[PDB]
């Protein structure tokens, strides 16, 4: 208990720092594919290409964002799960997922 009791605040601060770094990676993804989506704009609405084929790259970029934020949300949920497990760690408990 005691070391968990006082380092819960410290380790939750470390968790906040880690999730802030995760969100730094996440808005790095946001900015990178926002730039690539405006590149889709510039290589799409600047030619005589099909009015949908010019937005096919737009949809591809936005779908890349949906799946990328899915990745980020899933690993953040994994971290939330491990934190909840660490708080609720008790003797005679079965940890699986090595």
């Amino acid at each position: 208990e005691e070391m968990r009791h006082n380092e819960l605040s410290t380790l939750e601060a470390e968790m906040a720092v880690e999730r802030k770094a995760v969100e730094d990676q996440r808005d790095g993804e946001l900015e990178a594919r926002a730039q690539k989506l405006e590149a889709d704009l510039a290589e799409l609405e600047a030619e005589g290409a099909k009015a949908d084929a010019r937005r096919k790259v737009r949809d591809g970029g936005e779908r890349e964002m949906r799946q990328i934020r899915d990745r980020a949300q899933r690993e953040l949920d994994r971290l939330e799960d491990i934190w909840s497990t660490f708080t609720k760690l008790a003797p005679k408990q079965l940890i699986v997922d090595e």
